């Protein structure tokens, strides 16, 4: 997408060379923002072929409050494999915080149900927020959340959402994160009888791995294609009742995929 | 400042009517970002006279971990008076979360000393983060945190910071919030022997109250002046040992102050 390629170019243009614990190195910039009008089309990168299959499963998994990878395995989704422990556990990552954030006094907050109630009953609220950044449980997580928290907004019947992504792998991670949150907005909008508005992406430490430069220059040589259309085939009774098969994308016409190394 | 006035004009151009708790109405947009290179000058609005006085005390107060307004009263700062209960308490807002985030198992995390330790000993960390958004204690707070989450970043010996602000009163609140976090960056930079980098302001629901229109237009009719320079006149031996009198603004020649109703 134009905005996505613009960020890619920006990391090239003004990134600082850094090291990582792994000793691979990054070009990094700090702070960026992009806006995707979801009525323009579903924001799935076209300058390399991306696949929605794992994205959809991961989101459904988040929404169930699951942090064991068993479900992902049921559907051959291997994106979390290197981070899971022997039992398939990741600790209290995303889904657990979204659905059962533990209070200091032994209660649990379902932020997803909270936000639905807010979007329906108090759509003007300036505090419709989900946070995975549970400071008191970070040391229990396989990895501290990268997509750390997000805020919803309603105006003129349209639902928007802004994500703060504290750390972003531009090449591999971001196309996945963008489509994930766009899908969530569509589902939230459908459950609240709202139109889809904007997905706003905000980045903190935003980088390209030094081993993705070859791929990045290829992808930057390509002109974005028009975006596809997302179809949701059914209206489930709740945000927790979507199924993989409920989603179809139509008109997706990307440039060939670009494989990275690891 | 140029970016600040651009934002005012953006809200006039693109803002939609969005009611509120009080029924005054706002013109609102969702998602905005500004970058202030702190090397260029201290980002204190010059198109109306602003004053650091309440800003400094509030920030020293946050850094102390205090959520009772007694300190602010002792220093003739009234900005929190409408929100505090009879005992002067605001509940576990900013200061408590910054200095003593309660974990579910009885510990407290000092996010400020954590960030200090990271900036000094692990400056390339991609999670140098402070969160006020403690989902589990929102029900105890006088108000949900507005400046909810901030992240630091270090490149080439320079300290940057990005704030996420879920809700922003552009005319009254925003100049205050920008200078607040810019001050914090300068303090952290001094304590970590780093140069100041960028302050990145990111907004969620970013609005002008409808009864701020005449004020906004007055201000927009004025040409911004060169940025002032922050003079810190003493280097404390910890981030917690600043004093109100340590800070001076130099070369600040604003347009007249503009009074606006709450």
């Amino acid at each position: 997408m134009k905005q996505y390629l613009e960020l890619m170019q920006k990391v090239l243009d003004e990134g600082t060379q850094k090291n990582d614990r792994t000793g691979t190195g990054t070009l990094s910039i700090f702070g960026h923002q992009m806006r995707f009008n979801l009525q323009d089309g579903f924001p799935l990168v076209t300058t390399k072929r991306c696949h929605l299959r794992s994205i959809i499963h991961e989101l459904l998994w988040f929404l169930q409050g699951d942090t064991n990878i068993a479900y992902l395995h049921e559907n051959n989704v291997t994106i979390w494999d290197e981070w899971a422990d022997e039992n398939g556990d990741l600790g209290p990552v995303y889904g657990k915080q979204w659905r059962a954030w533990p209070t200091p006094d032994g209660r649990h907050i379902d932020q997803i149900t909270t936000v639905l109630n807010q979007l329906k009953n108090d759509p003007d609220s300036r505090r419709i927020i989900v946070s995975a950044w549970n400071v008191g449980e970070l040391d229990k997580m396989a990895l501290a959340p990268c997509h750390a928290f997000f805020q919803f907004y309603v105006a003129d019947g349209k639902l928007s959402c802004q994500l703060y992504q504290r750390s972003c792998d531009v090449f591999l991670g971001l196309p996945f994160n963008i489509a994930s949150y766009a899908l969530l907005v569509h589902m939230m909008a459908q459950q609240c009888d709202l139109e889809v508005g904007d997905f706003v992406w905000t980045g903190g430490d935003t980088h390209l791995w030094s081993n993705h430069m070859d791929q990045t220059h290829l992808q930057l040589s390509r002109e974005p294609r028009p975006l596809p259309k997302l179809i949701i085939k059914r209206k489930p009774e709740s945000i927790f009742d979507y199924r993989f098969e409920d989603f179809e994308i139509e008109g997706y016409d990307p440039h060939p995929g670009i494989k990275a190394p690891v």
